[PDB]
């Protein structure tokens, strides 16, 4: 069968989790999507010769730490940690997302990619070098994306898949 990869998209409200997910799956930019709608999306794609089923969870809605919520997030094999390059608070929030991911996975080594979204915008408050440097601090890859222009969208998800393979081996 297809090799399945459970990918989870996380990060602050309004960074573009939904727009990124919809661009990957449906190949168009949706600039407006209810921020409480959380759903799973699936795509058949070949990545480095391997036929893959991508199962992508677009997180949304309320922050909460029930056992049921942890159990759901725990099924993710790798995580896209998304901030917006024009929102410094979303960048500052990243450590919190990373802390929660390590917690539910019961491991200090979880496949993760730092994603700086909205790179089409002329004004930016988080420079590329600062974000590249934070990824190096964490030991994870960094990808700049725009759900609007498609820049880096495949790169970000496919890099996460490659990180999962490395962890499994
Ligand atoms: C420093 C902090 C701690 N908090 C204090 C406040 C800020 C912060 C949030 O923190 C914070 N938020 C989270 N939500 C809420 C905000 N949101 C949004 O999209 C909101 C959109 C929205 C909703 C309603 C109205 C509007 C909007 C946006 N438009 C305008 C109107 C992103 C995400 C769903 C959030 C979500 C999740 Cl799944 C998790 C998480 N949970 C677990 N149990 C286990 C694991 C492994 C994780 C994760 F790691 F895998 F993710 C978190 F941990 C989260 N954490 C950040
Ligand atoms: N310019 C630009 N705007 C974006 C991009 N991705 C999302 N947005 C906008 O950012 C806002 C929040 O996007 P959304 O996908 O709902 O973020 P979410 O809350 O993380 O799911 C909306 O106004 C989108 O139009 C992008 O790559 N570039
Ligand atoms: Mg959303």
């Amino acid at each position: 069968g297809s090799t399945e990869y459970k990918l989870v998209v996380v990060g602050a409200g309004d960074v573009g989790k939904s727009a990124l997910t919809i661009q990957l799956i449906q190949n168009h930019f949706v600039d407006e999507y209810d921020p409480t709608i959380e759903d799973s999306y699936r795509k058949q794609v070949v990545i480095d010769g391997e036929t893959c089923l991508l199962d992508i969870l677009d997180t949304a809605g309320q922050e909460e730490y029930s056992a049921m919520r942890d159990q759901y997030m725990r099924t993710g094999e790798g995580f896209l940690c998304v901030f917006a390059i024009n929102n410094t608070k979303s960048f500052e929030d990243i450590h919190h997302y990373r802390e929660q991911i390590k917690r539910v996975k019961d491991s200090e080594d979880v496949p993760m990619v730092l994603v700086g979204n909205k790179c089409d915008l002329p004004s930016r408050t988080v420079d590329t070098k600062q974000a590249q440097d934070l990824a190096r601090s964490y030991g994870i890859p960094f990808i700049e994306t725009s759900a609007k222009t498609r820049q880096g969208v495949d790169d970000a998800f496919y890099t996460l898949v490659r990180e999962i393979r490395k962890h499994k081996e």
